C-alpha cells in the first residue's frame, strides 16, 4: 500500500519556477516522497497530448508510483479532479477532462473518488492552480500514507472523460491509420497501427498531406544506409517511420491526424 | 535540519554544467534531496532570477536550502552569502540582489559571507563560483554544517536589494506596472495586490509605445468567459493577471514587463 | 555500492521517454537517487555526448553509475558496454564512443559487454536499448549486481574511442580549434589546456587571436567581470581550457564559429 514515488507531469512548462512550487508543497506533505518530472512541457492546454504521453507511465513505473498530472484549462470550474487507485496497484491524480484517458488504458482503473476533502488540498486553493492545490497537494497526501477514500466519495470508472483513440483497419488493399504523434526530438512519425495488423505483409506507404514511398520494413534504423527511409516498430509496439540518422518529417512533413496507408 | 536543496541558475538545462552542480552537492551531502527550481533563468538576469524565487520561501518545507546563482560577478569582489530566514530555511546565493524578492518573502534573520575554504569546492574555479561556492556550500549547510562554519556574520542590510515598484490608487482607478509574463500560456502579470482591487467590467489601460485600451471582465478563472475572449484576474499569487481563455494575451496584445497597466471603472 | 545514478541521452528532456527509463531504473533499483545529467545531446551527436560526459566522473562522487545513451546503432552488432573506472565509478553505455572522455578523465580497469538476459528489461525493444538495456543494467549495478554478472569481460582496447586532438605549440604560437560552444551563454571552449597559454604569457597579459571561419587582441582575464560589459577577453574556462566570451554578451553572435573552426593563439 505504500506509495513513495511520485511522478509528475504538465503543461506549466520546465522554464520558471511553476513546475518547482508544486514540488515544494509535495515535499511539505510528504517529506519522504521522491519526486520525478514525466515532463512538464505538454503543450499549454493540450490534454491530449499529455494523454499520450502518460500513456506507457504504468506500464514502465512500479506499483509503488503516484501519476500526478495536470493540465488544466478548467482549473476553478466545476471540472473536478480524482484520484485512481489502478489494475498494477498504482495511484493517479488528475483533473476529469480526458487526460488520464490512456493510462487507464494501459491499466484500467479499480477504485475512483472526486478529490472533494479540503484536507487533503493546499489551503487556501487558488482558482487559478488546482493543479498546486489540488493534484500536487492530494498525490503527496497519498504519497504520505492518506487513504484513497478519505480524498471524496466515490465515483463509478464510466464517470471519468475518455478522449477517442483512432484505430487502424484493414481496408481493400491495405492497413488505413494515422500519425498519432511525432517522436520530436529525431522528427520520427508514429501511427496508430500495431504490430499484429502489418503481421499479414518493400511496403507501399502512402501519406495524405499526397506522397507514395516504397519502403523497406526493418527491425531498426542501422538496417537501411544513413539518410534512407524506413518502415519499423516503434518502442511502443506501433508503425513507425524514420530516416536512418536524419529527420523525416523535415523531409516529407506530417501532422498528427494525417491518414497513412500501408500496402503490399 | 536541512536535507532538501531547491536549485536555481541560469547555467541552462540543455548540457551538463548544472548536473555537474549537483554531482558536487551529492559527493558533500549523499543524503540530501536535490530539486531544481529552474536552470531556464535568462543569462546573465539577476532580476529574472530575484523574482522566479520570490514565492520558493512560501512553498517549499522550512527544511529547504534554496541555492541559487545567476553571477556574472563570479571571481570578483561580488561575494556569496549565506541567509537564515524567519520560516527557518537557509539561502546561499551573489550578494547581487538574487535573494532581494526571496527575503521580501520571508525576511533575513542571520546573514553570513561564505568566506571559508572549508565550505567550498577547492580549488574554486573563478568563472564558476555558482558550483564551487554557492551549490558548495549549500550542501554543507544540507549535511549539517553550522550557519556560523560558512564566514563572517554581516547585517542584513549590506544584503544587497533590487528595487521593485508598487501599484497605488490614481484619479479614478489603480496604477501599477506589469512585472513578467507567465510565458507558457502567454498571461500577464502585474504588481497590483488584491487588497487594491477591492473598491471596484473593467476598464483597462495599457500604456506601452503604443497604448492598448481594453474593456474587460474581472473572474475568477479562465473558463469564465468564451475560449479565445480576454479576462482579468487575480493570479495564484495574488496579483492582478490578464490573459485570453485558452490562448496568448501577448501574442494578440504584445506586452514587456515595465509596461504601465491603469485598471478603472467602465 | 552505487546508490546515484547520473543519467545523459539525447532523447530529449520535452517528451515521456527519459523518464519511462527512470521508471524502469526505480523498479530495479528503488532506493536509488537519479539525477539527469541532460537528455539534451543533438540527435544521434555521440560526440556531443562524450564532451558532455568529460568532466562527471571528477565532479561526481565515487558510488555514481554513469547511466548514458547516445546509440543510432540500437538493435545492431554495436553491444553496451559497463565500466569500472578508477575512481571506483561505473558506467554503462553503447560501445560506439560515448564514453570515450569520460574515460580519459577517469581510465577503465575493468570492462564487459552487457548480454546477460537478467540485467535487461525483458522483452528488449530493439529501438530502445538505451531503456531496456542501457537504463535497465545501470540500475542492477546500482541494486548491487556484480559487475561481472552482465557479460564477458573485455579488453579495455575494444572499447571504441573518439579522436580528440589537444593544441600545439607552432612558430611563435598555439594552434588549437573550438571544441564546443557554451552555449546559455555563447562563450567559445578551445582544446587549449592551461599549461600551453602559461608558457606564453607576459606581464600585461595581451595575446593576438585568428580565428579562420578575424583577428583579434585581446586581453587574457580570470574572469568576465575584468573588462568593460560588451567587451572580449580570453580566459581559463571551469575546465582548464582557454575560452573567449563577451562580458556579460554572446561571443558566438558577435563572431560566429563552429566546432573545428581553427583558434591561433600569439603573443
Ligand atoms: C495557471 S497554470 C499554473 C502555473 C502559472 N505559471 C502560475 O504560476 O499560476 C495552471 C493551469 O492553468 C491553465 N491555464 C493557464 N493559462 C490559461 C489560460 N490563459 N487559459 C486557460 N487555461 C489556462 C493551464 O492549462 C495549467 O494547467
Ligand atoms: C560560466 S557559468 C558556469 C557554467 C558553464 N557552462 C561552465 O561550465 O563553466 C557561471 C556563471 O557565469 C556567468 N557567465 C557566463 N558567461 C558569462 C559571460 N560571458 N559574461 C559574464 N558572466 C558570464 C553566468 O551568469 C553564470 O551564472
Ligand atoms: C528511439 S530513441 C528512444 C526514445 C523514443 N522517443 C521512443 O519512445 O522510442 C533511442 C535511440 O534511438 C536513436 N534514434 C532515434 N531515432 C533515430 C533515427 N531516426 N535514426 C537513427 N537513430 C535513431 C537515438 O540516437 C536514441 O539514442
Ligand atoms: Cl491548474
Ligand atoms: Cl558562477
Ligand atoms: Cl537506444
Amino acid at each position: 500500500m505504500q506509495h513513495n514515488l511520485i511522478a509528475f507531469l504538465s503543461d506549466v512548462g520546465s522554464a520558471d519556477e511553476a513546475h518547482a512550487l508544486c514540488k515544494g508543497v509535495m515535499y511539505g506533505v510528504a517529506p519522504a516522497a521522491t519526486i520525478v518530472d514525466i515532463t512538464h512541457d505538454v503543450a499549454p492546454f493540450d490534454v491530449r497530448e499529455g494523454a499520450l504521453f502518460l500513456a506507457d507511465v504504468p506500464h514502465s513505473f512500479p506499483a509503488h508510483t503516484v501519476i500526478c498530472a495536470y493540465v488544466y484549462p478548467e482549473t476553478g470550474t466545476a471540472t473536478h479532479t480524482i484520484a485512481v487507485r489502478n489494475e498494477k496497484g498504482q495511484l493517479l491524480v488528475g483533473p476529469n477532462n480526458g487526460l488520464l484517458s490512456f493510462a487507464l488504458d494501459a491499466s484500467p482503473a479499480v477504485e475512483c473518488h472526486e478529490v472533494l476533502s479540503p484536507d487533503v488540498m493546499n489551503q487556501p486553493v487558488t482558482p487559478t492552480w488546482y493543479g498546486k492545490d489540488i493534484v500536487a497537494a492530494c498525490a503527496a497526501h497519498l504519497a504520505a500514507g492518506t487513504d484513497l477514500a478519505a480524498v471524496g466519495p466515490r465515483i463509478d470508472p464510466k464517470q471519468i472523460v475518455r478522449l477517442p483513440y483512432a484505430s487502424a483497419s484493414e481496408v481493400e488493399g491495405g492497413i488505413r491509420g494515422e500519425v498519432v504523434r511525432i517522436d520530436r526530438a529525431f522528427g520520427n512519425v508514429w501511427t496508430n497501427i500495431p504490430t499484429h495488423l502489418i503481421g499479414s505483409m518493400r511496403l507501399e506507404v502512402k501519406i495524405e498531406a499526397d506522397t507514395v514511398l516504397e519502403l523497406p520494413f526493418c527491425k531498426t534504423f542501422g538496417e537501411v544506409d544513413e539518410g534512407q527511409p524506413l518502415l519499423y516498430l516503434n518502442s511502443r509496439g506501433r508503425l513507425a517511420l524514420g530516416l536512418n540518422q536524419s529527420n523525416f518529417i523535415e523531409k516529407w512533413p506530417v501532422v498528427p491526424g494525417d491518414s497513412i496507408t500501408v500496402s503490399p
